């Protein structure tokens, strides 16, 4: 269709098959395998990129151009690489993935949302939806094009390290919180064929659904371990927000470190050909974890060309290597050589990335748009975080007895108030983990307001408020103080750095509640990935607040604490007795739970 000079797979009119064909039957062996190849930014150089043929970078967690770098050195970062890419015969773009998977949260400066749990607690799928917008937008100010979100974990105990990242123990609500996908990536025309991938252009990314499948199964809540299940267990809890996941046209889809009976995930080609491919008819691209290949094994990468050979044979298609490039490359290629991998399998792999690639607008607009740097941390998007925040927040406790005056709302005009505990004024903790870096950080690592620094916007000018992180009994009963707000809970985490046991709140935490509430009525802040053990806050407390891992808009918390607004969040997770309990799951047989998942005590804006 015209010039002498003219390439099919280049000509933006055309449809993306022909595109996708007609790419594929010009490359190399050497080309092909380049676009399976994912590597970390901190191994790529423009020589590796062009030389390898690779097709894709990504961002780890805390893998930044540099501490407190602004949108434009992202994106500059970002065109650096793709230029590089484009400058090989065939000038395929790369994609460049991050996980952005509660705000663009490796960025300095960019909005957080709260956690996957809370938002469970919105049961507000649309609230989900404007998140995954903004959350779009954000990435695109950065240059980055993929969202390694959202995980559609169903979390079964919360021992996992990884609970936060489970909207709910209830598949139905994961279920119903998939609108983060058409969110990220825009919503599928009419026609749409499920199961086909889908990003709307330049100002949306393409999302992954993670980690396939039964990651939130696993035995005693073991980060990585087996998830010990029958298929129809599988198909009923792990497996169906996946489906879901295929009618909103997820783009790609990343396989668990996790086990199945025994099964490494990453070496089963009964679930990942068998079934998403070959049953829900997934035609996106599967892409491995990170090193997740080298886990098939014991020890992990004690035998590479196997890990190489069985994840390729089971239908993955683009691997997160993300290191040791020149090794998977030179494997894969052997494997290619020797018949031991087949062209077709090859010829799959890549024409799924490519489809992805031609899909999403990539050929059209490789490079980053300046005029979106500014849509980092935009007010507008901190506005949707503070809402959500609020209404993920769920009130367990408003008043000792059923007599007492209920404590929230609280009055914004008193003469002396205190803010206290390990909580009330450290932002990474707000946060939680997957925030600058992969465990989280302590204090002010980002741009956000704290509890306290909440507490201070919203009081009346004649209101007192006194700091004290962990006060003791006497400083609080001499003080005159109307009322105190503390905070305390767990400490950012990810991955099997979370995995717990005990579930026990670090001290200080218990000790400040009862030194508070002891001298003064009291509203307590949890923070927390997940239920942890309760009883003993409770008891000291007048009222207290699961609020989760709100994030970056602390001013969520005090919106429903002054009244503002009425607290309608309702638990999405069973909260246990006890840990000896565990696992124990809503529908179950022996259901002693504390709280039972969908509580949640009311109040009504003042
Ligand atoms: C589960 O973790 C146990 C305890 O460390 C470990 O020995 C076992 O290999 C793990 N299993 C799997 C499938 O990952
Ligand atoms: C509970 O578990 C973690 C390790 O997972 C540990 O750091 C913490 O000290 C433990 N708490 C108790 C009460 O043993
Ligand atoms: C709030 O308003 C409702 C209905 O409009 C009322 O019936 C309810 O009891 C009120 N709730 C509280 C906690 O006062
Ligand atoms: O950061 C890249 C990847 O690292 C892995 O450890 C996690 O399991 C994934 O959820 C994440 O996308």
């Amino acid at each position: 269709h015209h010039a002498a000079d003219y390439v099919l797979y280049k000509d933006a009119t055309k449809p993306v098959e022909d595109r996708v064909a007609d790419l594929l039957g010009r490359m190399t062996l050497a080309e092909k395998i380049g676009q399976m190849t994912q590597i970390e930014r901190l191994v790529a150089t423009p020589d590796v990129l062009r030389d390898n043929f690779i097709g894709s970078l990504l961002s780890g967690g805390g893998s930044v151009p540099r501490k407190g770098a602004t949108a434009k050195e992202w994106q500059d970062m970002v065109d650096g690489f793709q230029k590089a890419c484009m400058s090989t015969r065939l000038g395929i773009p790369m994609i460049y993935g991050i996980d952005a998977v509660h705000g663009q949260n490796n960025v300095y400066g960019a909005t957080i949302f709260p956690h996957n749990v809370g938002l469970g607690a919105t049961r507000d799928p649309y609230l989900v939806k404007r998140i995954g917008e903004a959350t779009a937008l954000e990435v695109r100010a950065t240059g980055i094009q993929y969202a390694f979100a959202p995980c559609i974990a169903v979390c079964r105990d919360p021992r996992w390290g990884r609970c936060y990242e489970s909207y709910s123990e209830d598949r139905r609500i994961v279920q119903s919180m998939t609108e983060l996908i058409p969110g990220l990536q825009g919503d599928v025309p009419k026609d749409f064929t499920s199961g086909m991938p889908f990003v709307a252009g330049k100002n949306k990314v393409a999302a992954c659904a993670k980690h396939f499948v039964g990651d939130g199964g696993t035995v005693d809540g073991i980060n990585e371990n087996n998830t010990i299940i029958n298929r129809e267990g599988l198909m009923n809890i792990h497996m169906p927000a996946y489906k879901n996941a295929m009618d909103k046209g997820v783009s790609t889809v990343m396989i668990s470190y996790s086990s199945w009976n025994g099964v490494k995930m990453h070496a089963n080609q009964d679930l990942v050909t068998g079934y998403l491919k070959d049953t829900l008819k997934f035609k996106g691209f599967v892409i491995s974890d990170w090193e997740g290949i080298d886990r098939i094994t014991t020890p992990a990468g004690s035998d590479y060309s196997y890990s190489v050979k069985a994840s390729i044979l089971a239908g993955l298609d683009m691997i997160m290597v993300p290191n040791k490039y020149q090794q998977f490359i030179s494997i894969l290629t052997g494997h290619v050589n020797g018949g031991v991998i087949p062209m077709s399998r090859i010829d799959d792999a890549v024409t799924r990335i490519l489809r992805v690639k031609f899909t999403m607008g990539l050929f059209e607009n490789p490079y980053a748009d300046p005029a979106m740097a500014e849509q980092l941390g935009k007010q507008e998007h901190r506005d949707l975080a503070r809402e959500a925040a609020r209404k993920s927040l769920v009130l367990l406790k408003n008043g000792k007895t059923s007599t007492d005056a209920p404590l929230l709302p609280l009055p914004k005009k008193a003469p002396k108030i205190l803010v206290a505990g390990s909580h009330a004024d450290n932002l990474g903790y707000q946060c939680g983990g997957w925030t600058i870096e992969a465990q989280g950080d302590t204090g002010r690592t980002t741009v956000g307001t704290t509890i306290l620094e909440a507490v201070k916007a919203a009081v009346d000018p004649s209101t007192v408020v006194v700091f004290a992180e962990n006060p003791d009994a006497e400083f609080v009963k001499s003080g005159g103080f109307s009322y105190a707000i503390v905070a305390v809970g767990e400490h950012p985490y990810t991955e099997t750095k979370g995995d717990n046991l005990n579930l026990t709140i670090p001290e200080p935490g218990l000790s400040t509640v009862q030194a508070v509430c002891g001298g003064v009525r009291c509203a307590t802040v949890l923070i927390s990935g997940r239920p942890v053990v309760v009883q003993p806050l409770l008891a000291a407390s007048d009222a207290l607040v699961a609020a989760w891992l709100p994030g970056s808009e602390g001013q969520g918390v005090t919106d429903a604490l002054f009244g503002d607004f009425g607290f309608t969040g309702r638990l999405p997770r069973t909260w246990f007795k006890s840990v000896d309990q565990l696992p124990m799951n809503v529908g179950d047989a022996h259901y002693d739970p504390l709280f039972r998942l969908g509580y949640g005590l009311t109040t009504n804006a003042t």
